């Protein structure tokens, strides 16, 4: 129950970039006036629901791997509260894909329909979601009623006290049959689905040039949505995988430590990857991240610039 240095600081490292580059895509928003269209409202929720990731669901994440003493109810909070931010981060992330789908699909109608105030109405919906799923535990459906005396004693605990695990307050039941559908697989599903939509049509486009600038768009779209879903694949499955393995296999021995670490921390790493990548991949984006960072190294090499500059004219 001691816990892993290892893991901490790389979890750290993970919360400190998912910070920079989601403070980096919004600061583009507000900056540039060209970023400021209905499209990016989507950009912008995901980006901070992920800076929320960094800095409220990761930190409490490390606490829930420490097995610390406190209060059953108390504990299964924090672990609801990173399962409602983490949430956030990926219904927000659907919300760019559907939106994506409805632009490609149907172009003309897209800016009737998907207007600013429609835009808050999809972002609320992503965070009602989020607290009816991650807060479900607190209703009941939950560990606290079967505490672990024999463990909580190891640790040293007072009376009335338990030993803070993740697996210990939050049921296998609701991770595989309740938040692993509605969080995971479903949403994968219909990304995986907009993006076969979006290729479908890329492949249309080009079987007409068998015959003597959307096909430009669709393929640059195709290729963003590749990424968020094969990143998106690759940091959540393995995590829930696992779950699954635990729930279905109570005789076998668990799942090794090293490898519940790794998982955790590869499911936080999609707060760093979405939508960074997403928005890193259109020029206007990339160009205001280069004045930002730009701005940032001509007014932080300046001490050593300057010293440089006087030390080489009385050489
Ligand atoms: C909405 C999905 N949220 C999670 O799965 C998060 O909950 C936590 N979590 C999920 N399963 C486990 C587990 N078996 N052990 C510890 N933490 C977990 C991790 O921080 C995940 O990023
Ligand atoms: C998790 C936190 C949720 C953050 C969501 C931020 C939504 C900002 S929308 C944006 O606000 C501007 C003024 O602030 C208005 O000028 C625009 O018309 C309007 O579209
Ligand atoms: C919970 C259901 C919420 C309904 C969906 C719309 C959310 C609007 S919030 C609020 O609305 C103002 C105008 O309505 C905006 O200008 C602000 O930027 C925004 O912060
Ligand atoms: C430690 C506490 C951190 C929790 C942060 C929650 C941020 C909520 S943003 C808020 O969500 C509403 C629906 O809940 C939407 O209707 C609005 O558009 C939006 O402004
Ligand atoms: C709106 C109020 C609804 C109350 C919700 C109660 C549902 C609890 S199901 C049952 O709860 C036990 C708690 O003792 C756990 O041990 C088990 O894991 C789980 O199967
Ligand atoms: C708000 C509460 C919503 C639903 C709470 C009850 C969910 C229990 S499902 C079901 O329970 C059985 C034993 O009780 C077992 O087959 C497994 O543990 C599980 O598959």
């Amino acid at each position: 129950i001691m816990g892993s240095s290892v893991y901490i600081t790389v979890e750290l490292a993970i919360a400190v970039l998912a910070i920079l580059g989601n403070v980096l895509v919004c600061w583009a928003v507000w900056l540039n006036s060209n970023l400021q269209n209905v499209t990016n409202y989507f950009v912008v929720s995901a980006a901070a629901a992920d800076i929320l990731v960094g800095v409220l669901a990761i930190p409490f994440a490390i606490a829930i791997s420490t097995g610390f003493c406190a209060a059953c109810h108390g504990c299964l909070f924090i672990a609801c509260f990173v399962l409602v931010l983490t949430a956030s981060s990926i219904f927000s992330l659907l919300a760019i894909a559907i939106d994506r789908y409805i632009a490609i699909r149907i172009p003309l109608r897209y800016n009737g329909l998907v207007t600013g105030t429609r835009a808050k109405g999809i972002i609320a919906i992503c965070w009602v979601l989020s607290f009816a799923i991650g807060l479900t535990p607190m209703l009941g459906w939950n560990n606290c009623g079967q505490p672990k005396e024999g463990k909580a004693h190891s640790q040293g605990c007072g009376e009335g006290q338990v030993a803070c695990l993740f697996e210990d307050v939050v049921p296998m039941n609701y991770m595989v049959y309740f938040n692993f559908f509605a969080c995971v697989l479903v949403p994968l599903l219909l990304m995986l689905g907009v993006y076969l939509r979006i290729f479908l049509a890329a492949r249309r486009q080009l079987k007409q040039m068998e015959s003597q600038s959307t096909l430009q768009k669709e393929v640059h779209a195709a290729k963003s949505l590749a990424i968020i879903v094969g990143l998106f694949a690759l940091c959540w499955l393995p995590l829930h995988i696992i779950n699954c393995f635990t729930f279905f296999c109570p005789d076998c021995s668990h799942a090794p430590l090293w490898l519940m670490y790794l998982a955790i921390v590869l499911s936080h790493t999609n707060s760093v990857v979405n939508p960074f990548i997403y928005a890193y991949r259109i020029r206007e984006f990339r160009q205001t991240f280069r004045k930002i960072i730009r701005s940032h190294v001509l007014r932080q090499q300046e001490p050593f610039k300057a010293a440089a500059a006087e030390n080489l004219y009385f050489q």
